[PDB]
């Protein structure tokens, strides 16, 4: 089954997945001097004052938190989308070290962390037709820098012991995702994939510019997480990041100058 590891590492995911080597997978390195400034780029319209959480769960890959996307309570619209996009979920991508965990990279520098809170496009249906689309879901991501703390985040911070191995999930209501957002706005935007198997190339990434700020103790409870189930053999979850991928025939647009 794939994951992390030298034996069933991202380098071996083509084999299962053969679209690993697509034309428009993700991440990639965003070259800042080369990305090219777009201004009839409309701001970004995020509205997560009505969300609603609901579980957080340890996957064997990541955890995750689930809303409510039954109807529109956090939609995500402006930018370079078309049409209202629908929160489902939420998941971290973390290393075992402060300088590696980004799945994406600006001038190839990577971060100790990088969140992605999913959306899929309502015209739609629903997720699983989502993914079949090249402009189903848009995925923000957000850098994580280590440095003072992310009050907004420590709810989060707390529960991972109620679902330290894979397959345990917990209850996890009125979570604000809006504390997880920085100050700005300004981004980058190009077509992608997932980030996971089936890495399905129906993303259009937006990727905020500015980064959060998290305590190394937060950010070291990520790592206590675990890739095992229970009664298993410890793995610990560090390092769930996929390697930079080629950019091919895509551009980077930026929202800002």
């Amino acid at each position: 089954h794939w994951g992390y590891g030298k034996h069933n590492g991202p380098e071996h995911w083509h084999k299962d997945f053969p679209i690993a080597k697509g034309e428009r997978q993700s991440p990639v390195d965003i070259d800042t001097h080369t990305a090219k400034y777009d201004p009839s780029l409309k701001p970004l319209s995020v509205s997560y004052d009505q969300a609603t959480s609901l579980r957080i769960l340890n996957n064997g890959h990541a955890f995750n938190v689930e809303f409510d996307d039954s109807q529109d309570k956090a939609v995500l619209k402006g930018g370079p989308l078309d049409g209202t996009y629908r929160l489902i979920q939420f998941h971290f991508h973390w290393g075992s070290l402060d300088g590696q965990g980004s799945e994406h990279t600006v001038d190839k520098k990577k971060y100790a962390a990088q969140l992605h809170l999913v959306h899929w496009n309502t015209k739609y249906g629903d997720f699983g037709k989502a993914v079949q689309q090249p402009d189903g879901l848009a995925v923000l991501g957000i850098f994580l820098k280590v440095g003072s703390a992310k009050p907004g985040l420590q709810k989060v911070v707390d529960v991972l012991d109620s679902i330290k191995t894979k397959g345990k999930s917990a209850d996890f209501t009125n979570f604000d995702p809006r504390g997880l957002l920085p100050e700005s706005l300004d981004y980058w935007t190009y077509p992608g994939s997932l980030t996971t198997p089936p890495l399905l190339e129906c993303v259009t990434w937006i990727v905020l510019k500015e980064p959060i700020s998290v305590s190394s103790e937060q950010v070291l409870k990520f790592r206590k997480l675990n890739f095992n189930g229970e009664g298993e053999p410890e793995e610990l979850m560090v390092d769930n990041w996929r390697p930079a991928q080629p950019l091919k025939n895509r551009q980077i647009k930026a929202s800002f100058k």
